């Protein structure tokens, strides 16, 4: 085994365990010290302001298994310091019968047992599992714990009758899934169910939602009220919130809404942020965020979704979410979004990126898997005075439409999704930055033009927008990770509405994924404007590469370029001419980023373990 | 519910959760504080001289369930002491994907993990478990833990590769188990495998059995060998010790060999104990001691037998147990008997009595089930100048025969078994001790004569010697827990050879079981003789009777009279005349017996506890 990166990579396969941890490493993210992590859990703003974030965590092992919450803490969203306790970095993980085959994802009741912070997780036991499997009441279960010193522990309820697991029984048969309890306070629904509490009993102020579906019959988001205000053992089941049907899509916008949902949750949106008004609030639009699987052929089968939703109460006291609009949270990589509360009225929403070696080929060299996103502020994203000529405006696919009194132009409505403030401060503050003169691409253009600063590392931001012809057929956007025998390329192509992300040319390592990732990003033109603007912002991580156009669009991937010097950015120009011209302004280059996990040292690696031949027998975790 | 015992008792199911606790209850005991206890496990004469027993158990319940070892110790076997930690008086419990099913029967190397006493125990998982069910390998494997402060708690080893289970492999097919191993040291066996060494390079000074059988084709006692001295993961498998057939039986005085073994332990004994020679001492005997299910119409279809064994060296370096005589542990309601080593060449041996509510009618009632029997020392009882006349005698069923040169006496070598010395003498010193003058049964013997000391609760002991006839037809024995209407009668019929306990007046609850217990107990006949004698021992402690014949025949029963009266004894005559007369002498009473729990309260109840629904959703405990 060879790291030399100055030449063309070897049979990095005879590499030993986490001899490739920092090699292509994110650095300015959230991550684990080490091994196999998956989904954001145990999200809260602690009393102190600082936020607790947990993940699905498997120390000491580069695939699923065991599955525990690890957790760390921060006051900014961007720099971290990990929990460390008797368990290392893990807070809670399988202990009890009802939890022992994993401590599955949970959220958190702020105000909860004896006044503390409580989660409500679902908690895993023995059988079949899955959407694809025959699975049985009682493998997953929903359970509390609380804490008592702010994240660093947590005390489960006992097990048995009338404490845990405390929601056990299927509300239909034959699910494809039962899980990822989401607990929220809502006013709004508290408003629409308040004329309807006599047909149920539950006045509860939390309510919960389960993510699953009925095998063969679609998708289901399961809404349960807590009983008594006060009182956490009791959740009454009132109905299913959202119904989608089997492998239904709506449309090109929508992805795909799959067998089953997974990790979904609720919230309401007004243009500066989150909204806590009965209803009573015009501008705020209810909307449910929601992962479905079995409705793709690649991405690990996944689809992070959201719709924006109109509730209606059905005479059994029950909340039927019938969608107005649908669309997709993240494009690429990335799947398993939670949003939680964050104060000065947001909902900031955090998701997980695979990466992009589903073979397991390099898992074991590399010594760990997965890390987040970036934490993204949520926001109803209002855009006025376009354009009624703005093409495929009237789909009204993943966005709304309100007419002007005269017709003449159009308020679009749908969700916005922008990085924390925070995280873009301190990562400005931290970096070199290069402020760039405009470019013009035209005739002279060449394919490949390299920004006059470059990066020094893979850890760097870019922005820039792009101003295109009305009826361009131009594309432009971004090169990075570049030298001249590894490049990824961000595409943006007018004419189509796609963002493409090239990844033929990504890495020299050829068992990586190279697949071309899409999504679509609709301009809406403004009355009076002669072209149409893509705000184009790319972070560069390690191995990240997340993509964000016009606070609504994003799309997260993974590049593993071999070679030392393949850092490089610029722009890209495909068919710009005199008359067909591309104008790029406000570029800005920031090299360096934050160092999110200041004391870690480089290497967290701890080295990697068998489960040995009992894995095999038990069939619940590959085991290593 | 009323709790009167002055008249006929009412509907007791009517009463709450251990109302009936003290009622019925041991006092002179091993039991548990409270709830379900079964099988005694990790069993060791700690570093200062005391005794640790520990016992499978379920606090809160009254049926078997997250079976966990519950513990104590004393300095005499008699005056017990509860350990109290974090988990009461548990000290190991189902915590890991491997034991999370229940911490099955373990025995003890003393000096094992970094010189620390250690626990080797079945460690059972998911699955169809049982005998009669189709169990697949991994639902059983076998675990390390250790102490560091004398059983107050246990550290179990990793779960993983070279770590825990230690023993997980199968060594045949289509097991009906694969459990309770018993380690032990063996200077006999070592000497036995010395030559064959190069055959399988297992050196180990420790062998352990796993207890078990094969489907179709009866049970079977599997040996391992530790595979290097001082080193404790790695556990040869050598071969099957004994092998016996599919429901087969060595006859009358054997029980039956069933389908599969339980806590099987491997001895070896000579006439004052235990015995630690090579092979050079021919006074000794190699036994295993086993318990045998489905086997039996009764008696939860559970015998605790025993067998003198002699061993042959396989080919493979492994060893085949021969059985030459096969005998009976205990006649009664009682089963899981472990051995254990006690300083000054003494074997000592202990099991478990269980109740007679089969049906768990008062179980609730009770707040608690199950019981220990007495310790008691083995060794290999030789009786000396037995007449050749005797009946029988060359049957050589459970003991074995060798003539004197000149064919005219014999002597009669059997498993020896008695009350442990340390018991007698606190049991008789804390009495009051009333001893009887002898009495002549003859034509003027009433069916039943009390003593003229009585009891005055249920706690007593006494003892008699029954001289017969050669060619008698008396019966003669003790009745005991008697009031005019609720009796137990104890018979000896020398004619048949039985020793039974009549329980058709035992109680006015018609709820407990009724049946009549047999053992068969072989008078020896001594050359010269005109007479032969049976030396009849009993204890009663609460609802146990635990009777004792020739310190040879045990048999363990149950009694549970409502009327408070019923606690009187004394002598049963049938057929007794001025012909056939039954001499009794060396008649004692000792009433009072010792408090074994004196730090205990009277109530010990912690109340009852419900699973709740997950119970039967599970499928592995009943859940109450
Ligand atoms: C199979 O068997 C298993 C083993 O038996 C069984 O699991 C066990 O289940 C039981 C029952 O559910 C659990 O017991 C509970 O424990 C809770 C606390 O749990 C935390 O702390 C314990 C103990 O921690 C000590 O010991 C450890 C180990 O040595 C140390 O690490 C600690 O530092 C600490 O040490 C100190 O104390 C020791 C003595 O205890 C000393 O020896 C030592 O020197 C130190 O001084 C830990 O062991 C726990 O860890 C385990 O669990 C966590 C997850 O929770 C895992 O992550 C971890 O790996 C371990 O597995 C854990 O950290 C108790 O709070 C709980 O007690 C209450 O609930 C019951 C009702 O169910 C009440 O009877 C009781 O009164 C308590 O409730 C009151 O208090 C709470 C708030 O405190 C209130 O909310 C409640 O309303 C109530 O209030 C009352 O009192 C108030 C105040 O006075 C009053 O105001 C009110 O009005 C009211 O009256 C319970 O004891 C046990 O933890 C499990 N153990 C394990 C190992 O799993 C399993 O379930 C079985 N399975 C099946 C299928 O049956
Ligand atoms: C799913 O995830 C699960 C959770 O992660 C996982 O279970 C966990 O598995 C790990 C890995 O096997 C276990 O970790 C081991 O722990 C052993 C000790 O275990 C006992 O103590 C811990 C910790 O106790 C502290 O914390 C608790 C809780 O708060 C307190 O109650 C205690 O009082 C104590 O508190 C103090 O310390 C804290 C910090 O640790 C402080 O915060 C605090 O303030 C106090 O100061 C308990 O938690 C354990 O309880 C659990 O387990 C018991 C059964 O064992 C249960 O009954 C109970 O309910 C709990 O479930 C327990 O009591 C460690 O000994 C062990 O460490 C060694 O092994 C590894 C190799 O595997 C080595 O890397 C390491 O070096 C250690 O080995 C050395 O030392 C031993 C002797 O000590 C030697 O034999 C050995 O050769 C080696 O020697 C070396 O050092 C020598 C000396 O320098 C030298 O001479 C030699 O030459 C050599 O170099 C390991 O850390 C963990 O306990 C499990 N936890 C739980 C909750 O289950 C599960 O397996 C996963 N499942 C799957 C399917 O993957
Ligand atoms: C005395 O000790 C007991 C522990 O032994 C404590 O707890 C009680 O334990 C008993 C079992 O011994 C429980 O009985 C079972 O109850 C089931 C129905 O429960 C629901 O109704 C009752 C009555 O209104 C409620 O109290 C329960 O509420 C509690 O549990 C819920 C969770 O469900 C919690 O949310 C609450 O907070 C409470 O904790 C429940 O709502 C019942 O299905 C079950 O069924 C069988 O058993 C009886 C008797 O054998 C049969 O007549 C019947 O046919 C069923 O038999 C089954 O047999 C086998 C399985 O064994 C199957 O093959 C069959 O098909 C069949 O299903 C049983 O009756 C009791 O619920 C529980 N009480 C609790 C927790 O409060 C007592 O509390 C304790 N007392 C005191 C004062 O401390
Ligand atoms: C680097 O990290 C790893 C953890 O990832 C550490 O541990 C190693 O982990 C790998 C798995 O990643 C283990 O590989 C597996 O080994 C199985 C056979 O093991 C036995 O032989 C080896 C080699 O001589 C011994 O080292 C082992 O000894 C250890 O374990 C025993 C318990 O058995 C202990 O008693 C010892 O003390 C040791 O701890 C064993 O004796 C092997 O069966 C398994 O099989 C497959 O995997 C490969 C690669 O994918 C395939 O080629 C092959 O076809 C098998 O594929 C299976 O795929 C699926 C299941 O995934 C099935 O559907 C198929 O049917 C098929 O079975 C695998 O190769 C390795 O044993 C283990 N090593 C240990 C514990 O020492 C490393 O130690 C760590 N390195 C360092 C330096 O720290
Ligand atoms: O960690 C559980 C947690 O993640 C979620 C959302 O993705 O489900 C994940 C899921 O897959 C994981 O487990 C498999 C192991 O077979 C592993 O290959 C995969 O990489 C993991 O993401 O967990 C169940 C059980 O494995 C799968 O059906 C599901 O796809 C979330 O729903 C859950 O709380
Ligand atoms: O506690 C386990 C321990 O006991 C042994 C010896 O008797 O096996 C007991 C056994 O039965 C127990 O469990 C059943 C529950 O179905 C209960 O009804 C019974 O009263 C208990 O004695 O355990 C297994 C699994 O339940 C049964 O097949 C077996 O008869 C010993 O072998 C083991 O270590
Ligand atoms: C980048 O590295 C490769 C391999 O060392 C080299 O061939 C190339 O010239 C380097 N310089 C660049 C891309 O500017
Ligand atoms: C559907 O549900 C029932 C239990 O409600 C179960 O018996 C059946 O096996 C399930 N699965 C299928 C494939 O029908
Ligand atoms: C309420 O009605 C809806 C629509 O028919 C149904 O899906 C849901 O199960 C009902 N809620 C119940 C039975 O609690
Ligand atoms: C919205 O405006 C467009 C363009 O003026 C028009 O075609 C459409 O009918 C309008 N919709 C409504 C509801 O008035
Ligand atoms: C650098 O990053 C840290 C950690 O996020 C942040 O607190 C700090 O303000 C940043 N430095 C600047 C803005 O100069
Ligand atoms: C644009 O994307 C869609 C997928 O939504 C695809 O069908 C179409 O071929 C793409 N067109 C171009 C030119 O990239
Ligand atoms: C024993 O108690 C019962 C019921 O109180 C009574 O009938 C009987 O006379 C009592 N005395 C005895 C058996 O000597
Ligand atoms: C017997 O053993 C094999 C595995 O060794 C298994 O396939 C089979 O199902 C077992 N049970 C029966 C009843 O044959
Ligand atoms: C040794 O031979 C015996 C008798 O054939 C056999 O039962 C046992 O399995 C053998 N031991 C092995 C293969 O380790
Ligand atoms: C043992 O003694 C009996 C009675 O004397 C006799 O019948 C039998 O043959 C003797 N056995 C041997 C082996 O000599
Ligand atoms: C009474 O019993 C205790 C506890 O077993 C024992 O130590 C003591 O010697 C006994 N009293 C006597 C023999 O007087
Ligand atoms: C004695 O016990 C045996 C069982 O071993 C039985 O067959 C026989 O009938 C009994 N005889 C008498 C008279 O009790």
């Amino acid at each position: 085994c060879s790291l030399d990166q100055t030449v063309a990579p070897g049979n990095l396969t005879l590499c030993g365990n986490a001899t490739l941890f920092t090699t292509f490493r994110p650095k300015a993210r959230f991550i684990a010290p080490e091994g196999w992590m998956n989904a954001p859990m145990g999200l809260y703003q602690r009393a102190d302001g600082s936020i607790h974030a947990g993940y699905q965590s498997h120390p000491k092992h580069i695939q699923w298994g065991n599955i525990s919450q690890g957790a760390a803490y921060s006051s900014d969203f961007t720099s971290w310091t990990d929990f460390n306790g008797s368990e290392g970095y893990k807070t809670i993980w399988p202990s009890q019968i009802y939890d022992i085959r994993g401590v599955f994802d949970g959220s958190i009741i702020k105000e909860g047992i004896d006044g503390y912070p409580t989660i409500l997780y679902t908690s895993t036991s023995f059988g079949p599992l899955g959407a694809t499997l025959n699975e049985a009441e009682g493998t997953e279960t929903q359970s509390l714990a609380y804490t008592t010193d702010d994240g660093a522990s947590w005390i489960k309820l006992g097990y048995g009758a009338g404490q845990n697991p405390v929601i056990y029984e299927w509300p239909e048969t034959n699910l494809t899934g039962f899980r990822d309890p989401y607990v929220f306070q809502s006013p709004r629904l508290e408003a629409l169910l308040a004329n309807t509490t006599s047909i149920t009993n539950a006045t509860g102020d939390h309510f919960a939602t389960i993510s699953g579906g009925v095998h063969g019959d679609g998708a289901r988001l399961f809404l349960y009220r807590q009983h008594t205000t006060g009182e956490f053992i009791k959740w009454t089941y009132l109905g299913p919130l959202v119904t989608t049907g089997y492998k239904e899509s709506y449309g090109e916008w929508s992805g795909n809404y799959g067998i089953n949902f997974e990790t979904a949750g609720v919230t309401r949106l007004n243009p500066a942020g989150a909204a806590w008004d009965n209803g009573s609030d015009t501008t705020a639009v209810d909307f449910v965020t929601f992962g479905t699987e079995q409705g793709r052929a690649d991405h690990q089968n996944h689809w992070p979704l959201w719709a924006a939703v109109d509730y209606e109460v059905r005479d059994n006291g029950s909340i039927e979410a019938v969608i107005a609009y649908s669309g997709v949270q993240d494009w690429g990589r990335s799947y398993a979004y939670a949003s939680f509360p964050v104060e000065g009225y947001r909902q900031v929403s955090v998701g997980w990126i695979y990466e992009d070696d589903d073979n397991v080929i390099l898992a074991k060299q590399f010594g760990y898997q997965g890390a987040f996103t970036l934490f993204r502020d949520l926001f109803v994203k209002v855009v006025e005075n376009v354009s009624p000529s703005t093409p495929g405006l009237f789909e009204q696919a993943s966005w709304s439409t309100k007419n002007s009194t005269d017709g003449m132009s159009v308020t679009v409505t749908t969700l916005g999704q922008r990085v924390v403030p925070e995280t873009l401060a301190a990562y400005k503050g931290n970096s070199t930055v290069s402020t760039l003169a405009p470019v013009m691409l035209n005739e002279s253009a060449a394919a490949y033009t390299p920004f006059s600063s470059q990066p020094t590392d893979r850890f760097y931001a870019l922005t820039g927008s792009f101003e295109f012809g009305l009826n361009t057929t131009a594309k432009a956007g971004f090169r990075v990770l570049a030298s001249e025998e590894e490049y990824t390329d961000i595409w943006f192509d007018p004419a189509s509405e796609n963002l493409t992300v090239v990844r033929t040319a990504s890495s020299l390592i050829k068992s990586f994924g190279n697949d071309t990732e899409l999504a679509k990003v609709k301009l809406y033109e403004i009355v009076g404007a002669e072209s149409k603007t893509l705000n184009l912002t790319v972070f560069v991580d390690g191995s990240v590469i997340e993509i964000y156009a016009n606070d609504e669009v994003a799309l997260s991937t993974r590049a593993y370029p071999w070679l030392a010097n393949s850092t490089g950015a610029g722009l890209l120009a495909d068919g710009t001419t005199a008359g067909d011209v591309v104008g790029v302004s406000g570029l800005e280059l920031w090299d360096g980023l934050v160092d999110a996990w200041p004391a870690r040292p480089a290497n967290t690696s701890q080295g990697l373990v068998w489960d040995g031949p009992t894995a095999a027998m038990y069939g619940l975790f590959a085991g290593y």
